[PDB]
């Protein structure tokens, strides 16, 4: 079929460091697409990660062209947007929609880390949602392999956005990368219950992040958010990485598996 090929960039979704991502139209079937523009290593591990990434809450990777210094990334449009938008400030969201937006975040991150992928800067902005609200982590840019042939390698880099990243990576040399992915989590929980975020940075210098570990939940953002999801924010947000929970008993907390979200509202008549 001719023109099949030709796809029109017809909005800026947004624009980053790296560049700038287009909403992408096809001239034939109309089908939207997402296009990240790279004007460039950096990249090409992020090429060579979302070519292993199949999963409903990932952004799904379609292909890539490269036009002379320039790289073109074919990734999937989720119309409804960032998560971060989702966000009422100083408010958050409610509660049930919290919970099914940690569900599906919990899936995405149960697939990339058991194909050895961690993404290591989970923050509202990376998180998309699609027309009907499903979310879809994206942006695989800082992403690596921390586990290869059932071999686990130990991470030093100085990754993600301060006000997500574990304690560990500032005040260790080496760090797993599971618990980590499981800490900035844990920040976005927050972030969706109480429209904030509880510190800059989780230090000791940091009065906000002292006051949590001296227990203090009578201060915001605690305060806002209910015993139920709190007590599963105690057992995530836990310096220690090796004492920190893990997603399989994420999945067994009594909030995580409490019943609180309707489906989809479904066309209905009476009589
Ligand atoms: C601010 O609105 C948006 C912003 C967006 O991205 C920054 C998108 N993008 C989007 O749906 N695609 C995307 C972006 N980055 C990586 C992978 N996929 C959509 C919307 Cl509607």
């Amino acid at each position: 079929v001719p023109f099949v090929e030709d796809w029109d960039l017809v909005q800026t979704l947004g624009e980053g460091a790296y560049g700038e991502v287009q909403l992408a139209v096809n001239r034939v079937t109309e089908e939207a697409v997402a296009v990240k523009i790279v004007d460039m290593e950096n990249i090409k591990k992020e090429i060579c990660i979302n070519k292993m990434l199949n999963h409903e809450n990932v952004v799904k990777f379609y292909g890539h062209r490269r036009e002379g210094n320039i790289q073109y990334l074919f990734l999937e449009y989720c119309s409804g947007g960032e998560l971060f938008d989702r966000i009422e400030p100083d408010i958050g969201m409610p509660e049930p929609d919290a919970q099914r937006f940690f569900h599906q975040l919990m899936a995405g991150v149960v697939y990339l880390h058991g194909i050895g992928i961690t993404h290591r800067d989970i923050k509202p902005e990376n998180l998309l949602l699609d027309e009907r609200d499903n979310l879809k982590i994206s942006d695989f840019g800082l992403a690596t392999v921390f586990r290869y042939n059932n071999r686990e390698r130990l991470l030093n880099k100085m990754c993600g956005t301060l006000p997500y990243v574990a304690p560990e990576l500032l005040k260790r040399r080496e760090f797993h990368a599971e618990p980590v992915d499981v800490w900035s989590c844990g920040i976005v929980l927050t972030a969706m219950l109480a429209g904030e975020l509880p510190w800059d940075q989780p230090s000791d210098s940091c009065q906000e992040y002292s006051d949590w570990k001296e227990k203090k939940t009578y201060l915001n953002p605690w305060k806002k958010i209910d015993s139920a999801p709190l007590a599963l924010l105690h057992k995530i947000l836990v310096e220690n990485p090796s004492a920190r929970i893990t997603i399989p008993d994420i999945k067994k907390d009594r909030w995580y598996n409490k019943p609180l979200k309707k489906g989809a509202k479904r066309p209905r008549v009476t009589s």
